């Protein structure tokens, strides 16, 4: 029937917005306002436990906007993993399509994320325990065939007891750009197809800034991004460039002086061998070289955690027969309405 909202919700004000929420979600206390919509704390009344919120702001704004959010909903219900954020809840106050205008999406809550606490040397053990956590994470959802492509600090939720869940997973999409201090080479410079390794060099870049309290690799433009990086990496010789799909990268690469790789526990002078080996397997220009999660996870480095049964897969691929469909945006609403309809714990 024609309601304003669902039966059992409420309307409250949450950081001078407006929220419609179910009544057993209860003192909604603001955490933060994004890109795409804006979170709140909330505790559910039925278990007194503290969750995440996010309400999804004006999700049929554009057709890119609808897809992100549905393929959103769906990769995050797909995943099941205690390192990569999941889904408690979805919802939406609307009684019927007509009035569809946004959906709910209630998480676990992580008190802050790396970013917050980063910009100090951490103890190795932190750092052990901390990439371990990554790592697990990344091998699940590699192993639904899912990457990350922008890992950093910030997508990294941390609890006090140094929990990890990695956040915004598989929706990577002037004379100016954002930074990309974390991202692969081989994706800054296009000049060879990554492969899931991709995420592997951005735990690297975490690591080592974890280690330093620097960020490894900064740069006004590709450039002076790339030359940073080859400081560290050293130029890459012949087995490397070979594989260059971009020419003129391949001669600019060539045409370089050809500085060796550094040792990385003089890069690293503070660090043990374990983590300067570990750092020297993942900050690798060669996708095809470069450590694989599952790979690194059998590292030295976590010894002290490793715990393979926790090392878990995804049992079955992610599967989104509608990844590559332009639809319209009410295409992608009615879809989006229908998921929230099917969901189910």
């Amino acid at each position: 029937m024609s309601l304003i909202r669902k039966k059992g919700f409420y309307k409250q004000d949450v950081n001078k917005t407006a929220w419609e929420l179910p009544k057993t979600y209860v003192s909604p206390t603001h955490v933060g306002s994004g890109a795409y919509g804006s979170v709140c704390s909330a505790i559910d009344k039925r278990s007194g436990e503290k969750v995440a919120i996010k309400k999804l702001s004006r999700p049929f704004q554009s057709e890119i906007f609808a897809k992100r959010a549905y393929r959103e909903l769906l990769l995050l219900k797909h995943m099941q993993h205690e390192n990569v954020i999941g889904l408690l809840d979805v919802f939406t106050p609307a009684s019927s399509l007509r009035n569809f205008y946004d959906f709910y999406l209630v998480m676990p809550f992580m008190q802050t994320d790396l970013q917050k606490i980063m910009g100090m040397e951490f103890s190795e053990e932190k750092i052990q325990y901390l990439v371990y956590q990554m790592l697990k994470g990344l091998k699940y959802i590699h192993s639904a065939g899912v990457v990350h492509r922008d890992l950093k600090p910030g997508n990294l939720a941390v609890n006090e007891d140094c929990e990890l869940k990695i956040l915004d997973f598989g929706l990577a999409r002037t004379g100016y750009v954002v930074t990309r201090w974390y991202r692969a080479p081989e994706v800054i410079l296009s000049w060879m197809h990554y492969n899931q390794t991709v995420d592997i060099w951005s735990v690297g870049c975490i690591m080592a800034e974890m280690l330093t309290g620097k960020t490894l690799f900064k740069g006004k433009d590709y450039l002076d991004q790339l030359t940073q990086i080859l400081k560290v990496t050293g130029v890459p010789g012949t087995e490397f460039v070979q594989k260059l799909n971009d020419k003129a990268a391949k001669s600019y690469i060539q045409s370089l002086p050809q500085t060796p790789r550094k040792d990385f526990t003089q890069l690293f002078p503070r660090a043990s061998p374990q983590a300067a080996d570990l750092l020297e397997k993942m900050l690798e220009l060669d996708v095809d070289k470069r450590l694989t999660a599952a790979q690194a996870l059998t590292h030295p480095f976590f010894e002290p955690f490793r715990d393979p049964e926790e090392e878990t897969e995804a049992q079955q691929p992610f599967d989104d027969s509608l990844e590559h469909e332009k639809l319209t945006v009410d295409e992608w609403k009615q879809h989006i309405y229908k998921e929230i309809v099917n969901f189910s714990p």
